[PDB]
């Protein structure tokens, strides 16, 4: 077996996609834990391990098809200082996900390759329920505020 | 609710392959077995048992559309001397099922019969899993020789 | 080891029979599963395995003589659209097996290869057992009628 | 109850050939085991005990026609120095027993004993059993060689 | 399938033997009972069951031939006041049961029915294993005697 | 290691008796449980598998010298039809393997070679327990009669 | 209770051979177990635990008989590089060890010493089955080879 070379192009675009995210996301997790956040950083702590589980089955996808995963690539971290504008960079990565999802799918799909396009719809899915808890909690801090807001996920805790 | 002639040739013909696989593998397993390769014979009828519930579900599918399943069918088997023989014959067992589901598939989907090719979606992954499982162990045979790789998969009994 | 051509011959012709059994029973077990006659479906399946049971049995013995096992052969399959048309072929394949399997047990036993008359004295018995089950079921049907006999062997659900 | 003399002779060589074949798997036992080949030592010592059994249900039988079992014989015993050897040894005495047995089977079913018959019947098929056995490690000494056939059966501990 | 009335007639004649023998291995074992002679009895009454589980096996073979079986004929029982004598009616019993099997067996098996052979054969395994213990109790009895042989089966219960 | 020519023969020697030992005790012991005599057969099992782990440690000590161990040779098995004539069999026998001990130890020990002595200790201690249970029974059999000792080891079951 | 000077000698001499092989066998199974060969340690690592055992036993029997043990002596040390030189050296220590032994057994039993005899005499066993253990690996490595003998005790974990 030897998949079309755009398939594999796709695959690994994907694949750096998932990296940048995993490092984002661990990297936001702690600063939360830094700042005295901690039902914030489990969440974030949790969606960094998904990410990971991601890249391991892209992983696996293209290594099936005779292929050459790339690990060197990176896009570009965010990182924010308010809570706000944290969500705010985590909706930027996941609407690019998306975006990079669908067209794929179409792609794979237009070739015969079936597997991968079902590979990509299951992340997509995955993609469009964080991006909604995201956008909750942003329209949770607009209502409440950020002091009351913040003032409900911050424990003594020994 | 009847399906469409052209469907249940499609499916009919991949019945009558499953069949086939079943009996070659079922040989196969049981002369690996004659031999005192064991851990081959375990392996090898795991993957006829697999064969098995494919041939079930098929047959299930059929039964549904008011269809005839053929139960008289038979392609031509297989049967191999030395270990390289049989994962060749095998292999080649496995891409003729691949092309045969691949085109099924596209046919299937463009007249609005969706189950079935979901049906023969699942086939195509377990088809295409088995096959990368045959070419790596014909690259270890390769790699090792077949007096050293043989000598890891021979036990004594009690 | 090398037993005659003629054990051989009768050994894999019984082979062919078996597998030919398989094949039948399973198919009237899922046409009767699909019409909600589950309790006859259940005995249909459990007469099945015992073919294969036998078939198996039947491989080793002859893989053991140094022959070559025929997995390429069948008969003609026969399928009924009534139960009474499902018994009566039951009963013909159960009679061609019985006369084959006495004139084979004379001719192993008069060469001096008695493990193999000892194999079809047992696959003899076995088959005894099930034509006389048959006999019982159609007379069974006989006496009572269609419709009265199937109302004692559908379920509603589980 | 009172047998004829030739049964009652063939069972007391039958007799005679047990003990001899006793003898000869207890010592290559133990010689296997003196040179580090343990799983080999095991699979002889366990046929040497399976001897013992045919030994004890011969004299049973004898000593129930009123005869005198024989414990002064004693064939020729052969003792091999590398593995094919004793291979080669078990094979020559498994043949000759098949034989005896074999004939013995036959005549005493020509004079309505059965039940002679039929412990005959079962220790041929165990004798089948076992020269199947060595036949196969023959043919994998013979594939592989000497010393890696070796080195899968050498574990030194405690 | 219809067998042949050849070897349906022997089927039926060794049932009426197992049926005769059911009657007087119970009623041995009840006189033994009522004598005092405790260990005895439960023997007999253990080889008075497996002559019954003997006749329903044959009732069995023959219903599956199409055959109609035989409750109705007895042959003669026969009732022993000592020890020794009821020792040696069921070594009657046996030997003649052990000579129609043998014949029926070759019969059987000249004429292509393997099943009924192999029913036979069994039956006959447990017939010499049955007389040869008698034979072995009959010998121990001559060495010993009626009363020291006695002894050791009486209990106080 | 290599041990001397003239050790080796006497363990050669020993395992041939042990051999021997173990051919009669086992088909003593069938032939009284075919006459009825369970407890003694029991008894005599156990003494057959007692030779056989004789022969083993005999076995093993003679492939450690790196020498040839003999498994063609039998002496005379003796056979008795009374149970006087077995105990008096075994008893021949436990005499010849005691002497045949005793002279070997002390010819083992005058050249350095303590581990078969030892071995030779062991085994003569064992040979001395049994000849004594044989000595006990005949003596309670000459007391008590054939008969009266006889209706003491017999069982229904 | 007072032993006898040349008894306390071959004592203190057993004492020194004991520590010497202690000695080795600990750094012969580090050694193997640096290289990746991980079966052979542990055994090497029991063998040194048996010689530790051997060392105390000797010394109470030193103390026993009011004397003082030696704890400052040593004996040369054999360090080999591959497997088969270290069993050679380990066939050389052993070999030495079963001479002394014989020795000092027959000179203390001609004085009436029996204890110190005996514990000589447990000892020597020991040797002479760790020396047949070492004569048959040598064996088997001469047949397979150094590389096919060495991949079948190599573990990743
Ligand atoms: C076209 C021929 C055959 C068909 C359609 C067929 C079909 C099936 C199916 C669907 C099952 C379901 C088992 C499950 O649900 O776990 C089954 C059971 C089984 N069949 Fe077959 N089979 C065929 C030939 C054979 C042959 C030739 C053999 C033996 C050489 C065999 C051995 C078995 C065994 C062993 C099982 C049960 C496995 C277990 O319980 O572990 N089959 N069969
Ligand atoms: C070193 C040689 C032998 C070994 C290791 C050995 C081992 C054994 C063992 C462990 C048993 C079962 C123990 C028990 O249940 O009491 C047994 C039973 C038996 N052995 Fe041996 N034995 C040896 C010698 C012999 C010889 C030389 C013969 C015949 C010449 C023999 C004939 C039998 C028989 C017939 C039985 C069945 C015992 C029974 O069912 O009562 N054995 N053997
Ligand atoms: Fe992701
Ligand atoms: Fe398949
Ligand atoms: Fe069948
Ligand atoms: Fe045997
Ligand atoms: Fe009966
Ligand atoms: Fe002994
Ligand atoms: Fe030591
Ligand atoms: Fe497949
Ligand atoms: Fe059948
Ligand atoms: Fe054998
Ligand atoms: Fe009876
Ligand atoms: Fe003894
Ligand atoms: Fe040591």
């Amino acid at each position: 077996m030897q998949g079309d070379p755009e398939v594999i192009e796709f695959l690994n675009e994907q694949l750096t996609a998932e990296l940048t995210a995993i490092n984002q996301y661990f990297l936001h997790a702690k600063l939360q834990d830094h700042k005295g956040w901690t039902k914030l950083a489990k969440y974030t702590r949790a969606e960094s391990f998904d990410e990971m589980r991601h890249a391991e089955v892209l992983t696996d996808r293209i290594l099936l098809l005779d292929g050459l995963p790339n690990y060197q690539r990176l896009f570009h971290v965010r990182v924010g200082q308010s809570v706000t504008e944290m969500f705010q960079a985590d909706r930027e990565v996941e609407l690019e996900a998306i975006d990079r999802l669908r067209r794929g799918i179409e792609v794979m799909r237009a070739k015969h390759d079936i597997t991968s396009a079902n590979v990509f719809e299951a992340i997509l899915a995955d993609e469009e329920h964080h991006i909604d808890y995201l956008e909750t909690q942003l329209d949770l801090i607009e209502k409440l505020g950020e002091s009351l807001y913040l003032s409900t996920v911050i424990e003594q805790t020994q």
